[PDB]
């Protein structure tokens, strides 16, 4: 119950929200249809428009009016924005030519530049080029300030993850809010874009910028804004607030636009319905920088112009049914559209079984516009699995696509021709980023990158501490002139040890057999040069990987590759070699297809043993430097130690050796020498860290060697391929990817082809930042280069995403 009797007299955009049952006269009262009774007479005045003319000009002040070009008004703080243009001689700020602002020129009184924070919704990236002919204020503010070519959005690409991402620096699964729908099983409770459980901050995780600003004392209300408020009263609000005292003005300020994405739904990205909305978005943004240059902040603001994400050509015909592929279609609840979530209907059927759906969605029809996964499979970059409220079912949709339960949904429910919400590397989705104002760079092109990494800038520009988060501070230091966080490398926690030869052959009882027995002072020196680390700085590029945890392992150094071989889970955590572009490719020889050998440098209580493989039917094993890159037939005897292999499944091991025999190579070829480090990866529960030993689920039948979730690998190479791989004067160039380690090639449609028609597409798919992959290893890459630490930052937040232009 609202007292609505209440008046906003004085109180027109309230910052405070004031308690129940007292009427609202904040910008969200109208959500809650808690508003005084006067708040649109007070606070939403429309009367003469939105612009001066030239007879309104010195007019005598007539508070009905919805802005002022009275004399008075720059005083009030309330004029119509184009007030000193058309009444003052003065030029709009899209004319000006662009200067560059080396330092804030901020009138007194003002502590540290403002930030307003202007976010587009489906504004997506390409209708920075497509549409500047008709965007000509945007266009000032990306061509003279600093600009990506795109920004990647997170997954799902829908509005609330992604909005509430760039106000936290989270991931959807660790912010809550993981879709625009939502049923949290513990709650039993519901989460829709339309109605007030969305209100209730139980479902809101993180802590976003406007709470990170108030607790460190710069002012800051909530981003949101109610739909009914119109754009043009939106912005002079902002204005009004900026026109507030020192004491009382806020240090940061959010304008939404539900454009273009609103008609973008309705006429597909680049309908030509879709130039009036840019034009309308355009106009609203030389409405608030005229305004700034009015108030003499358009030099001192820090203005962020970002998208939530991108919009495809989707249309009511490209509907998949699951009607068409399950027979039990009415005992699951599916949110369906550009992703889908399937879960039981009812907790109490027992005979609902998620193994019996999955497999009843997976490659039964040549042309499936899906691909069914259950949540821990899904490609690890959507970092889409570790939140209860992310069903166990989920459907990867093809670009273009929807899925849906039944036809009837469809037309109960063709209207729309734009949709979004697909893969975040889908090159539709991608959306937009610009930053302008004297702490950014000046007419400076910035490399795409991920919008959970502007939570730690916007904290820069404020000068917050930010609130831990998903973003890696520092990787995006290059995009400003001054504010810069310059983070330190973390310290390393195990140090290795390094051993020699220790153990007698006779003392492993493995159950392993090589045929290594046939048998020189000038090449014997020489391998025990290879055992004590000779070889190390071509192998080892840029420092071995530091091991940011407590464990005990054991660098050990060979001919054509150097490992950390951890004695806790009986392989290495990481295996580095580099293959020039003219290195050779040869075979297993016959006489060691079965060939594993006792490393004597590690005890056999430390080793894997082969009779536990021959033992489990289910389990073979591969090896992580692979044998058909040995650099000469006696460097390949390394390559068959106990130390070198890895647990691997049959269907797995197809996968893993085209890639060391084929891959790896052509990779060499096309980079000029590539250096990759190798390894396992455990993730049994899905929250994208590394595993401790108790957390491991399955080990090979009968022993403690434990089961890796996934493989990795890091590929680096010099960004100028004119030079090799091993000597690179400059920035370096990488590509890496997490494989899921399964038992089946379920998730590859066309694996009983040749390897050449799919492996590189799975692996493609499971593309990986190396940051992603030290979350999930616990080591920390790069440690000695000739670069700068911001430099490899953003380097280990690179994402090779092998979509075209
Ligand atoms: C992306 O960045 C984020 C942010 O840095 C990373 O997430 C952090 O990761 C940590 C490890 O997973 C995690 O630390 C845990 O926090 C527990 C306290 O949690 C509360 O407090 C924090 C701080 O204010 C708060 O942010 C949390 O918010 C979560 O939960 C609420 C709902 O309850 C949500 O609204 C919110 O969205 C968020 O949910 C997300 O995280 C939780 C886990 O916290 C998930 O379950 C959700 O699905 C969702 O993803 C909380 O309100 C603390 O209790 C933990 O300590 C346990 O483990 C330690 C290890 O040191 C052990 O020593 C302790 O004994 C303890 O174990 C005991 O509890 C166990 C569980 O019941 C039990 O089994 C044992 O037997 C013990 O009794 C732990 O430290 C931190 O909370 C999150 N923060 C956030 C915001 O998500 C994320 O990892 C990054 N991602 C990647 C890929 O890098
Ligand atoms: N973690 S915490 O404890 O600090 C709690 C954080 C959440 C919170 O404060 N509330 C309290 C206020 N709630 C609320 C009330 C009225 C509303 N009116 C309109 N709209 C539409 C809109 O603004 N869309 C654009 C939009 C802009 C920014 C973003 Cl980030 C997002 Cl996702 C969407 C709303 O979303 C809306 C929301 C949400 C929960
Ligand atoms: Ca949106
Ligand atoms: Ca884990
Ligand atoms: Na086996
Ligand atoms: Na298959
Ligand atoms: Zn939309």
């Amino acid at each position: 119950w609202t007292a609505t009797s209440g008046s906003c007299k004085g109180r027109c955009f309230e910052l405070q929200e004031v308690g129940p049952p007292d009427c609202r006269c904040d910008n969200l009262c109208k959500s809650y249809s808690s508003c005084c009774h006067d708040f649109d007479e007070l606070c939403l005045k429309t009367a003469r428009g939105w612009e001066c003319t030239k007879d309104r000009c010195g007019e005598v002040r007539n508070e009905e009016n919805a802005c002022h070009c009275s004399e008075d008004c720059l005083s009030r703080g309330d004029c119509c924005t184009n007030y000193q243009v058309v009444c003052k001689g003065e030029s709009h700020w899209v004319d000006d030519d662009c200067e560059e602002i080396k330092v804030p020129e901020c009138p007194a009184g003002f502590v540290r530049p403002p930030l307003i924070i202007f976010s587009v919704d489906g504004f997506r990236a390409s209708y920075m080029k497509k549409g500047s002919k008709v965007m000509p204020n945007i266009e000032k503010l990306r061509s003279c300030g600093t600009h990506a070519p795109y920004m990647r959005p997170v997954y799902p690409t829908k509005t609330f993850p992604n909005l509430y991402t760039l106000a936290t620096g989270l991931y959807p699964e660790s912010h809550g809010i993981v879709g625009n729908s939502m049923y949290d099983p513990v709650f039993d409770a519901s989460f829709h874009l339309r109605g007030r459980e969305k209100f209730n901050h139980r479902w809101w995780g993180g802590q976003p910028l406007w709470i990170t600003a108030t607790k460190q004392g710069v002012r800051a209300g909530t981003f949101f804004w109610s739909v009914s408020i119109p754009h043009e009263r939106r912005i002079l609000t902002i204005l009004q607030w900026l026109s507030l005292p020192d004491n009382e003005r806020p240090s940061v300020y959010a304008f939404y636009s539900e454009q273009p994405d609103f008609s973008g739904h309705k006429y597909g990205p680049f309908g030509p319905e879709m130039t009036n909305p840019l034009r309308e978005i355009d106009k609203t943004v030389g409405q608030l920088m005229d305004g700034l240059k009015q108030l003499r902040l358009h030099r001192c603001v820090n203005v962020i112009f970002v998208g939530d994400h991108g919009m495809e050509d989707v249309t009511c015909d490209r509907t998949e049914f699951l009607s068409n592929y399950l027979t039990n279609v009415d005992d699951i609840t599916l949110v369906p559209g550009t992703l889908g979530r399937i879960r039981a209907k009812s907790i109490n059927n027992s005979k609902y079984d998620p193994k019996t759906i999955i497999a009843a969605l997976t490659c039964k029809k040549p042309d499936q516009h899906f691909k069914p996964y259950m949540k821990q499979h899904l490609p690890k970059r959507l970092h889409y699995a570790n939140n209860r409220r992310i069903e166990d079912i989920h459907l990867l949709v093809d670009r273009r696509w929807h899925v849906a339960r039944k036809p009837l949904d469809v037309y109960k429910k063709c209207f729309f021709q734009g949709d979004h919400g697909f893969d975040n590397k889908v090159n539709s989705m991608q959306t937009v980023f610009v930053g302008y104002g004297p702490t950014f760079k000046y007419r400076t092109k910035v490399p795409p990158f991920e919008n959970i990494e502007l939570y730690n800038v916007m904290c820069d520009l404020l000068g917050l501490k930010p609130a831990p988060n998903n973003g890696t501070h520092g990787s995006l230091n290059h995009l400003l002139r001054t504010n810069t966080f310059r983070p330190t490398m973390p310290d390393e926690v195990s140090r290795p040890n390094y051993p020699g030869i220790m153990y007698l052959q006779s003392e492993f009882d493995l159950g392993c057999t090589c045929d290594d027995k046939v048998e020189n002072k000038l090449e014997e020196l020489n391998k025990r040069l290879h055992t004590k680390g000779s070889t190390k700085e071509r192998h080892l590029l840029y420092g071995r990987p530091a091991v940011l945890y407590r464990t005990s392992y054991d660098i050990l150094y060979h001919t054509d590759f150097e490992s950390g071989y951890s004695e806790i889970f009986l392989m290495p955590l990481w295996t580095s070699y580099t293959i020039s572009k003219q290195a050779e490719v040869s075979s297993i020889p016959e006489h060691l297809t079965n060939c594993v050998r006792p490393d004597v440098r590690v005890s056999p209580g430390f080793s894997q043993n082969c009779l536990a493989y021959k033992n489990d039917k289910q389990m073979s094993y591969g090896f992580l430097f692979p044998p058909y890159l040995s650099s000469s037939p006696e460097a390949k005897y390394d390559a068959f130690l106990v130390t070198n292999m890895v647990p691997m499944y049959p269907a797995f091991k197809r996968v893993w050796a085209y890639f060391q025999r084929v891959l790896v190579k052509k990779y060499a070829s096309e980079r000029n020498g590539v250096n990759v480090i190798s390894g396992p990866i455990f993730d049994y529960n899905y929250d994208g860290l590394r595993d401790t030993e108790d957390e491991i689920k399955q080990y090979v039948e009968g022993s403690s060697i434990p089961v890796p979730t996934h493989y990795y690998s890091i590929i680096t190479s010099c960004l100028d391929f004119t030079q090799p791989a091993d000597k690179c004067d400059g920035p370096l160039s990488v590509s890496s990817f997490i494989l899921p380690h399964r038992p089946d090639n379920d998730e590859s449609c066309n694996s009983s082809e040749d390897e050449s028609k799919w492996v590189e597409e799975l692996m493609k798919m499971h593309t990986a930042r190396v940051r992603d992959i030290e979350h999930l290893t616990g080591l920390d890459f790069y440690r000695k280069t000739s670069r700068s630490y911001s430099e490899i930052l953003t380097l280990k937040t690179y994402l090779h995403t092998y979509e075209s232009e």
